[PDB]
């Protein structure tokens, strides 16, 4: 037998750390990333501005934010940004209670004001540790919800156009813009054609539409980034507004830059802090919302880009910010005949893509909790607001984790022959049953949600093999194990009923043994009061040794 | 090596099951119980109907609803009639928006819309099988709420407050009721001075009454249930009242005989079969919310003395409602002279012994999110409503549940020496690693909420012992094994992160293997295309057979 045993500029700004080995063949590599990175921001950060309701604030948005980030930030590969779903949502929650085209002073005092409040709602969820909760958004939601979405925003924004030279040059530039789509989901190297695509949409229709000059989106005002905070409306009526707007783009604007900051770190080995993570574009926003930026986090798109021109490290989110700091200045009267289509269609592929009917369906067949999920977020944007739409798909897919938790699977076990190993016999129709003995998995954590139940279905197995044991006239249980090997935590609730169990079973003669535990349990079974009428006799390195030692 | 295989008036009137074989011996032994159960029911149906803000309304409903579950129960030792904590914050919620001194014909005509809304609610949540969600109230939920109501009732109690007779009589035979609780709680024996010492109080002290003659209840109306439901209002003003009030006594009043047809099964060994067990009660209102009942289910206090004094089957539940249809219409005119504060000491000693102080502290040292719950139950009632103490301390106490499931333990193992078998290194300092291996043990289910923290986290101990190699010139990681004896569930996300684990360790040449997995994971391993690339050469009997195997 064996024995069970118990067991600060440079802590706030970490480009200090990476930045003292920066080589020039690494600045020979993130110079082509973010050429082309700084190739997927000005046609898609200029177009996802229109998705949200001005054109320039996504290009603000692609200076400062990118620039605070560098400095705070903790990934190499996450390049920032605004992105694709935040912004749809954000001109969904807006425009339906003010307009763009009525109020345009207060339609910019709202996708700041929530902006901001995306910036406290991002920093001081990491400020204090909470970042975890950004795991609750399942993939099944977000399919869900990304393409419940994306029908009353084709309604909202089909209710605003009720030419043959424009609608027979929006497909066909929306064509350059899908087959290169079908193109690159094929191969993983000829990103390259559709990593320009966005630009070679706007800049082959920019000469079309400067030899036939005349919806153009035409002068936009050259400069730095204005000097927000005078459009920050604190204390007025549509703050309620500008706060919703603000939760719900600081979750769905961290849960793409804080998944990417994870799906880029398992490929390249570099912890992310997560929270620290967390922290910084929660200083992207809120210390970028005074500079006319709106909600930034980082791209699943333009990350992917990143990492497939070879980034090496975080100045190619410099690079995004000085070869912006250089379009914002000197390129500005070439957008003067840039069309609105051309930038539409690129709202357009990010809705046909943001629709994925395959996935949509695939967690059906393989899953009925993962597809309530999704048409509950699919009928909860459509008919109820957005705001519910996430709420009760959040909140059963967390359902089916206590689903889980509550009602766990409990197996019957019994010694496979030729070893000295107990495995269950819904599995392992071999598997024999030990005749003095009775052993039982419990495969889940044992909480207050459950606690109850276990011994409720233990003397069920216990009533099933006491009558069946008279059919072969066997031995009958004179020691059920408890193979706590799947038993993850327990709490005090669940630890009263394991002496509440014991108790009863000392009342039949049973001596319920408790068998191979594991951290975070021994350390409660050998520190409360609840254990040490446990003790060392009953607790065991495992089965195999509790049906050796035969506790009688 | 071992290979991993796969894997109708007896329906709804069950009195007909154990009806065929009620012995005498039974009928002895069924009657002295009842006898005392009906000695326990008419100082205490008609105490706590004064708590609930008419005193007969607490005796109608130990006469109906008994007979009703007879009927339509799954247990033969849960003894019914009103509870102490559905009376108390059925009084509470409905002072706070109408009065019984001034609408007590509105009064009437909200705990019976209530209790038939605490019918439905209990009856239509046990026919759709949805009987879990009563495990959510954790016990130290029910701590703190039990406790930090029973201040707030008595301050609204005392509003109604602002003699030498009276209170030197209500402490003396408060003193009868409290010493015979002391000398209960130490010897297991000693309930039959505290089984009718709330009876001997009223019959002691209806003498005291009866010779010093003339604050009193008085004369009540002989005869049988009022037909209600011409006292339910559905159509009105005040349904959100009781419909709030009916959802609040409808699990307040449901996980007290649902958790005790759970801990008087165990104990005899019959099987109660929870949602069948659920329909009944809510055939105890709803169909009893009709004859002047009010929310009745299951008593945790005279269910233990119906089973201390040997109760054997459910007609000791007719026992209850016959030797009530005998003190309906004959002794009566005895409690003329029945005075109130007599049966407000029974109010008192469930009071007093709801406030649990030691196990409102005991939780402290042992758990600190189980004791964030007391104190978020405790001043959610205090300062803000009823509804709220609840439901933001079951909502912190399903937190530690998702708190466990995000963010798990994941330890490093090693194998034990002298054995074959694979601990961690957290315990069991002893425990040495093999060299050319890894074995790191996931010790809860993988879902959306941890498939992405795995793998952040399997890559810090692979990345800790790739430069821990180094110190000690070892071979390095070239098998990292998963013990999956601890993973509960796998969902459909939970799953694709282990094969996009697996193909990262396959492009630095680490072979991740799945050893010992449990039934529900398994028919998902080998019944989906997320396991074929998985297969039988990475699935393992146990970690002792895989690095046997040695997969490289």
């Amino acid at each position: 037998l064996h024995k069970v045993s118990v067991p600060a500029l440079q802590y706030f700004f970490p480009i200090f750390h990476w930045g003292s080995d920066y080589s020039l063949r690494l600045l020979r590599s993130d110079v082509v990333s973010g050429l082309t990175i700084a190739s997927l921001a000005i046609p898609q950060g200029i177009s996802y501005a229109k998705l949200a309701n001005p054109p320039i604030i996504g290009l603000y948005s692609s200076f400062v934010p990118p620039l605070i980030y560098s400095l705070l930030g903790s990934s190499r590969d996450l390049a920032v940004g605004p992105v694709s779903i935040a912004s749809l949502v954000m001109g969904s929650m807006l425009r339906q209670a003010v307009s763009p085209d009525q109020e345009p002073i207060l339609y910019l005092q709202l996708a700041f004001t929530s902006t901001f409040f995306a910036g406290v709602f991002q920093a001081s969820l990491g400020f204090l540790r909470l970042g975890f909760i950004v795991d609750f958004l399942s993939k099944a939601t977000l399919t869900g919800f990304m393409g419940g979405a994306a029908i009353i925003v084709s309604l909202q924004q089909l209710k605003g156009l009720l030419a043959w030279q424009t609608i027979l040059m929006g497909v066909a530039f929306l064509a350059v813009l899908l087959t290169t789509r079908h193109i690159s989901a094929r191969n993983p190297k000829l990103f390259w054609v559709s990593a320009a695509a966005p630009l070679t949409s706007v800049i082959i229709s920019t000469i079309i539409s400067f030899v036939s000059k005349a919806s153009v989106i035409g002068d936009l005002p050259k400069g730095l980034n204005p000097p927000s905070a005078n459009m920050l409306t604190f204390s007025g009526s549509y703050v309620g507004l500008a706060l919703n707007t603000g939760i719900m783009t600081g979750i769905l604007s961290l849960t793409e830059g804080i998944a990417v900051g994870r799906t880029f770190a398992s490929i390249n080995n570099y912890q992310v802090d997560g929270n620290k993570e967390m922290m910084a574009i929660g200083v992207m926003n809120m210390a970028g919302s005074c500079a006319s930026c709106y909600v930034t986090t980082g791209s699943f798109s333009r990350s992917a880009v990143n990492y497939s021109a070879g980034c090496k490290t975080a100045v190619s989110n410099i690079v995004m910010a000085s070869a912006v700091l250089v379009t914002l200045l000197f390129l500005m009267p070439l957008f003067h005949y840039t069309p609105n289509v051309i930038l539409s269609a690129i709202i357009i592929t990010a809705v046909i893509g943001l629709i994925d009917v395959r996935g949509a369906a695939r967690l059906w067949k393989v899953d009925k909790l993962d597809f309530l999920a999704c048409m509950a977020a699919f009928l909860g944007v459509l008919l109820v607001s957005v705001q519910m739409g996430l709420a009760i798909a959040v909140g059963i897919s967390l359902f089916k984790i206590l689903l889980q938790v509550t009602r766990p699977n409990m197996v019957v076990k019994g010694v496979v022959p030729g070893t000295a190993s107990y495995r269950s016999m819904a599995q392992y129709r071999e598997a024999m049953r030990v005749p003095s003995f009775l052993v039982v998995g419990v495969e889940s954590a044992i909480y207050f949600a459950n606690s109850m139940y276990l011994g409720e279905r233990i003397m069920r197995f216990l009533r099933e093999e006491d009558e069946r044991a008279a059919k072969c006239n066997q031995c009958p249980v004179r020691c059920i194990i408890l193979d706590m090997s799947a038993v993850a935590a327990i709490d005090t609730s669940g630890l009263d009923a394991l002496a509440e169990l014991k108790k009863v079973l000392e009342k039949r003669n049973i001596e319920l043994v408790l068998a191979n535990p594991v951290g975070s349990v021994t350390e409660r079974l050998y520190n409360s009061v609840v254990g040490k009428t446990f003790g060392s006799d009953r607790v065991f390195f495992s089965v195999a040794e509790a049906v050796a030692a035969a506790p009688h």
